[PDB]
């Protein structure tokens, strides 16, 4: 696990509006809830073999191709195959939240951002603390991609893209991505399959 | 423990153009360094009773008053110590880094966002995967505090300025961060002390 590049699918799954619940409902809604997500977020990544890299919040940051190697096309595979799973959780989380009173605030959507790429994947941290994660602007991409894509779209960068068929992919599109000093193709594809 | 609302101090201490690091060095380069640099800013919030919530790439995320109780003086006595700590750190880790190669890629520098605030910290995720950290607007202050913040400059919350002499407060000022309905009072306190 010791950090190394690797080309790894960086999944960010990020929910749309959180704040807008972290104010909106209850505490307890908001961990109730947040936890309920990446629950099914995490399931959603991980029986899709992906690897929960951390969530940032609302954010889920999964990792595909790390720590287990995986294709390159697997890796996308099962991160577009997450990210849409994910959707179908959150159809069905949102679906129980409505029927609840936890949302219906906004019916809790999620951008996700995938991204293929080069990415120095492994613990990081002190030996006082370690945390298996990517580092490099492959996750900063994936990351931006989730934040730059509409709610509940998948917004997958070139290198993901080509992975998906094109019937499969919504709208290419570069997009300024904070911090990426070149316009990054992104193709939103479809939540579907 | 299981997710509560608390008042606790977050601090996000994220690199300057870490970007332009993952890109600009090599791989063993950006996590030797990362790592290196993480250990030395995890080394700074546990020195400081701090809690690495965990790292978000370049970014550390510390909570103060989670998991173990500690009082809003101590958390921003703490966070800002561990803040001003990890510029020190950092001071020592570019002069690593500087007379190694590893920068000098401008010498890593890191925003350091604390805010104090009610976030309901606790472990979160599924029971497959679960990470205490602090949700909130209050996280979201922290971190837009650390990106609002110039390199090397630590930005804190009216919330935790409040403990810092307003000698130490540099400038405040009332900042548009993301995710915030509300222009939050952002005061960047005296990096040293
Ligand atoms: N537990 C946590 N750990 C680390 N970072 C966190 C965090 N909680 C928040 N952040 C940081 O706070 C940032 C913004 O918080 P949101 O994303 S929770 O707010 P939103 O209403 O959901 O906004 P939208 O999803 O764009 O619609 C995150 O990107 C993290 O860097
Ligand atoms: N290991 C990781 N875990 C989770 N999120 C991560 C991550 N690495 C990156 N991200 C996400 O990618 C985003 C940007 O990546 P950078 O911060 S590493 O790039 P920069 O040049 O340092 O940017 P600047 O510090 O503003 O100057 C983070 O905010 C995370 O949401
Ligand atoms: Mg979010
Ligand atoms: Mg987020
Ligand atoms: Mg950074
Ligand atoms: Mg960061």
């Amino acid at each position: 696990l010791r950090p190394e590049p690797r080309l790894i699918t960086i999944l960010f799954s990020d929910i749309v509006g959180f704040t807008r619940m972290s104010n909106a409902l209850q505490s307890q809604g908001v961990a109730e809830l947040l936890n309920e997500y990446l629950g099914e977020m995490t399931r959603a990544v991980f029986e899709n073999q992906g690897t929960v890299d951390k969530f940032v919040g609302d954010a889920i940051m999964a990792l595909y191709g790390a720590p287990e190697e995986m294709s390159p096309s697997e890796q996308v595979r099962r991160a577009i195959a997450t990210a849409r799973q994910m959707l179908v959780a959150l159809e069905k989380l949102n679906q129980g939240w409505q029927e609840r009173g936890l949302v219906g605030v906004p019916p809790v959507r999620f951008r996700c951002g995938i991204h293929q790429g080069m990415a120095v994947v492994g613990l990081f941290g002190s030996q006082e603390r370690s945390d298996f994660t990517a580092i490099g602007p492959s996750v900063n991409i994936a990351a931006r991609l989730q934040e730059a894509t509409a709610p509940n779209s998948i917004m997958v960068s070139a290198m993901v893209a080509q992975y998906v068929p094109d019937e499969e992919i919504i709208k290419r599109e570069f997009l300024e991505l904070k911090g990426i000093d070149e316009p990054v193709m992104t193709c939103v594809i479809n939540p579907n399959m």
